[PDB]
């Protein structure tokens, strides 16, 4: 059948169950109890994690039965590197070891946060205690599972090499100021580059008599193959490319006067040799959004003007697309603007894992509901303006769920499932399944709906 699995949390019951489309989903699996707080996939698949108290554990393979436990207690919030070699475990609560003694940890854990995991063999590698002074995840994880990197804000990044946890060089990577980093989703073959290394973008802001600058460092060599100097900058936002193709930085500015002014996109082509930097567009308002086209060169922006009044009614808010020029050859061209569409409240972008489709969704609101389903390739001719790009912006189909959280789309891009999370309000906990298209399937009404996941699958 070419079926995929998903897990749906609904009261005190957690279930994987085969996706039938309009018809009811079979049931693998339902269990009460099968976690105390929430439910997680492991990103290949692999996994179903379950959090308690006292650990987390990870059940799996055709019986469902108990493969992996991690004694953490108190856990929070979880993560894995891209290859599920390793494990990331955190609690609010600094850890706190009993004098009787604990079955893996021991006194050097007690007051910690965070532990990092081999999974194959179930061992804590390295405890590390809270920050001196939200975000998820914390320890960044390189493409090939062979770095995990902390940030020191201001002063430094602390990268380890794994299976050792062994801190790189002995010393952690200097960058006076360093406010944000973030590695490549992907092992990046740049051109003419024959040693192995991994990439990731880093920022500071502007320090005595240097500007505010973007760079991209090469690891373990720990070179800086591109800098990028900006002037007048509020905040810097970097967003990857799936590939590690691209890197679009967003740069929030001012005037001399510090007012709040415009927003600057530009775009580091990182494979391509001196890493090319062009400077895309500058927009007028503020960014609430971004989303690259996964696998692609697409990417969409939902923007909001600066309110003076704090007015009791919302923003409204403008979706803007962007693609490449089209270019003669196997090049790919400039990157421009391609379309801003009417404004209306969407707050959220939902990109196909395959990515030619995106939904464009309004969640979280009380106001509207509104969804719609959109093709960048779509099979028709492209008005005037629009011509020279490489996209055929098309509307698929439009649709609604009141009182929707989250979305999130099927691993192989035909199937879109949002719903309505108790978590956040209990007033309609709800699910609806859709297709690619935007044509509804099937819905259900779950009295206490906490949420839905589908179980990753990784390419053959
Ligand atoms: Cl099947
Ligand atoms: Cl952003
Ligand atoms: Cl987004
Ligand atoms: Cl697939």
């Amino acid at each position: 059948r070419g079926r995929d699995q998903f897990v749906m949390y609904r009261g005190d019951t957690v279930g994987v169950f085969w996706n039938n489309e309009k018809d009811q989903p079979e049931n693998i699996v339902d269990r009460q109890h099968w976690t105390e707080t929430f439910v997680q996939w492991s990103p290949l698949g692999t996994y179903l994690t379950s959090v308690h108290a006292q650990g987390v554990q990870l059940w799996g393979g055709a019986s469902w039965s108990r493969l992996r436990r991690f004694p953490h207690p108190f856990v929070n919030l979880v993560a894995f590197s891209p290859g599920e070699k390793y494990l990331v475990t955190w609690s609010n609560r600094p850890i706190q070891i009993p004098d009787s003694g604990h079955p893996v940890l021991t006194l050097d854990d007690d007051g910690k946060n965070y532990i990092i995991w081999d999974i194959e063999t179930a061992r804590p590698l390295r405890s590390f205690a809270q920050q001196d002074i939200f975000p998820w995840p914390v320890f960044k994880w390189s493409a090939d599972d062979k770095y995990v990197a902390r940030l020191n804000q201001g002063t430094s990044i602390s990268i380890y090499e794994l299976p050792k946890m062994n801190l790189l060089d002995k010393q952690a990577v200097k960058i006076e100021g360093v406010m944000d980093f973030e590695w490549a989703p992907a092992t990046v073959q740049r051109e003419g580059v024959k040693t192995y290394e991994q990439l990731f973008c880093f920022w500071t802001p502007e320090i005595g008599n240097n500007p505010a600058r973007v760079g991209l460092m090469s690891i373990p060599s720990k070179q800086i193959v591109r800098t990028l100097n900006l002037f007048s900058v509020s905040d810097v936002k970097m967003h990857w490319q799936s590939e590690g193709t691209y890197l679009c930085v967003k740069v929030d500015r001012h005037s001399k006067s510090k007012k709040s002014q415009a927003t600057t996109l530009e775009i580091f082509r990182v494979k391509e040799k001196g890493v090319p930097v062009e400077v895309v567009d500058t927009i007028k308002d503020t960014v609430i959004n971004f989303a690259w086209e996964p696998k692609g060169d697409r990417f969409v922006i939902i923007t909001t003007p600066e309110p003076v009044g704090a007015t009791a009614v919302p923003p409204k808010t403008s979706v803007s697309f962007f693609c490449p020029e089209l270019k003669k050859g196997n090049q790919v061209g400039s990157f421009k603007h391609l379309r801003t569409l009417e404004k209306k409240n969407h707050n959220a972008i939902y990109w196909s894992p395959k990515g030619r489709f995106v939904v464009i969704a309004t969640v979280h609101n009380t106001q509207s509901s509104d969804l719609e389903f959109w093709d960048l390739d779509f099979d028709g001719e492209k008005p005037e303006n629009e011509k020279d790009l490489a996209a055929c912006l098309q509307l698929m189909g439009t649709g609604d769920h009141y009182g929707i959280t989250d979305v999130e789309w099927d691993p192989s891009g035909r199937y879109v499932a949002t719903w309505a999370s108790a978590w956040k309000h209990t007033m309609e906990n709800g699910y609806h399944l859709y297709d690619f298209k935007g044509e509804l399937l099937r819905e259900e009404h779950i009295e206490k709906f906490k949420q839905w996941q589908w179980r990753p699958r990784p390419p053959t």
